[PDB]
């Protein structure tokens, strides 16, 4: 209870100290990237830390609009797709867009451009930069078409953020990122990280949530706290590969489900940070035990399916988290 | 006494599928022949219809927006709402020196419209069989003028986050003579107004379920209908010649700012809510002060625009209506 705000205090102090040096490089990369006719409309999506415990690790996403796409779902995976349709003809491999070819010149253009003042050296997160500062550059195809049919009954936020917001969110473009599946080397996975940022910073039922003292939720604090919890446990057992396949996308997804089941702002009063976090920890454990964690936008996709993560990893993380929660979280 | 009001709302809602469908075929064709002329190439329709008179469902009004990239405005004679257009372009044919001619562009707009039909800010009125008013609007994706810096004060009602979203949207300029001065453009935020009306609650789920049914949208229609009815009952008296639905809509935006909580607009208290609406509007009429919601230093009820006799005439009329359970309904 009081220890959590202690943890939240030492986390916020890591933001008073490099993101300018990040902008100086990515703005130089984007210029020469726009010179190539294949990456003409390239631009930034939203710096963003995927790891809360790594304030020197940044993550960017370079978007590129592909006009008039038609997708083909790869073997009922509901998340991975082929790209049919043109300044991308050089990257064709038949009538599909080769995720391998298009990403190869992307790596090459970056490698050529970073040599003139950095050591770009590394899937979808194709290139990582070393500046004692890290940024990972992801290439994303933008499609202003309607969302795929696998996302029809996803983003169920009507009782929390309203249906007209859901309608407006679904009018936004969606993004595709080169992810291999099973590998099949030319598949692209859907991505709504732009929608997720819209949800976290516009998170209340009331429009004035977290804008005044009487309406101060504790959502963002709960997500930071369980994000930091997994990042810590991944570091404690890093040299043992137990928690290798768990990432922040899991805890962020479990957070979105808790936001829907607890739609009212009154259920997130900052006075109850302890119980709120304890309820967040419980739901995530319930997904570990029942081996079921739907993708928040693609509900037919189980992030915790037996094909992606084994039962032994879930049981181990369960034992770790349960031990932390019973001992006032010593890993913090 | 809300029994009569809900009867009026019942009759206004029972009013129109074939009307708008006839307009959509004509407006779409006009926008295509316009798109051929080099001057009006990037022209689209803003707010992709709007009944300026809530009681006249056979009359629509569209806003043909035209993207103007190079914009450097010159505020005219401290009006803070009328401006001159400088270009810091295909509209070169309509320049009067450095000033973009609202006169030459109008006569241009007048001409090409009348060609494809083979009546005269609302540049043209067309008559289908139902009439539609078409206005031309320059769109500027630049930051809003400094006269709007202290306007749109919704931070305690819709949140400051929403205010920042709104101000990042483009603003629109329409031709409007000012005094007259023949080549001025007036500011326009009707796109922002529409956003506020259909997204009116402090809660994002307002009027979306039985628990959160408000009466904001009901009070504005009743207010608009009250003015339009008194304007017809005294159309020959010529005293209400200058009162329009924009005055009612502006005053409604002030009472939403003044009453930001959704619980203050419950649908059970429609009676008191409408009574509190008309009282603020009468208070504006007596004190002769009604700030523009976006341009706060612009008084819509200044003595230079409307004379004191007109405000007192309308004041006595609304009070006589409010004192006798609104017989004009
Ligand atoms: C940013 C992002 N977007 C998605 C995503 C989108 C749709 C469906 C499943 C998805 N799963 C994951 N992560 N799953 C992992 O195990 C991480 C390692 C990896 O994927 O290589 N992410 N991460
Ligand atoms: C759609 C719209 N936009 C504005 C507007 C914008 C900025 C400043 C003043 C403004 N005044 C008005 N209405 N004025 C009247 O009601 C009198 C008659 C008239 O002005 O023609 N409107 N109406
Ligand atoms: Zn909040
Ligand atoms: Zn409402």
């Amino acid at each position: 209870a009081s220890k959590l705000r202690a943890v939240l205090e030492k986390l916020k102090l890591s933001r008073d100290d490099a993101a300018g040096m990040v902008k100086g490089v990515v703005d130089h990369l984007l210029l020469r990237l726009k010179c190539d006719s294949a990456f003409r409309g390239v631009g930034l999506l939203n710096y963003e830390h995927v790891k809360i415990s790594a304030p020197n690790e940044f993550d960017v996403m370079f978007k590129l609009e592909v006009p008039r796409i038609q997708l083909e779902e790869y073997s009922n995976t509901r998340a991975y797709y082929f790209v049919k349709f043109n300044p991308l003809s050089q990257f064709l491999e038949g009538e599909i867009l080769s995720a391998s070819k298009m990403l190869s010149k992307f790596r090459k253009i970056i490698k050529e451009e970073i040599n003139d003042i950095v050591i770009m050296k590394r899937g979808s997160p194709a290139v990582t930069l070393l500046i004692k500062i890290s940024v990972d550059i992801t290439l994303a195809l933008e499609s202003k078409s309607s969302w795929p049919a696998s996302t029809q009954e996803g983003l169920r936020i009507q009782n929390w953020l309203s249906a007209k917001v859901r309608k407006q969110l679904r009018l936004k473009p969606f993004y595709l990122v080169p992810k291999h599946a099973k590998f099949q080397e030319e598949t692209w996975r859907l991505s709504f990280s732009h929608i997720e940022k819209e949800i976290l910073n516009n998170h209340g039922k009331s429009k004035t949530c977290c804008e005044n003292k009487e309406e101060k939720c504790c959502r963002k604090d709960c997500l930071k706290l369980m994000k930091y919890l997994l990042e810590q446990l991944k570091e404690r057992f890093k040299d043992k590969k137990h928690l290798d396949k768990f990432s922040s996308y899991h805890v962020k997804t479990a957070f979105f489900h808790v936001c829907t089941q607890n739609p009212q702002d009154s259920q997130w009063d900052r006075k109850d940070l302890g119980l709120c976090f304890d309820n967040c920890v419980t739901y995530f454990l319930q997904c570990l035990r029942t081996e079921k964690l739907e993708n928040y936008f693609i509900p037919e996709f189980n992030l915790f399916s037996s094909n992606l993560i084994d039962k032994r990893s879930k049981e181990f993380l369960t034992k770790q988290i349960e031990y932390e929660r019973n001992n006032e979280f010593p890993v913090f």
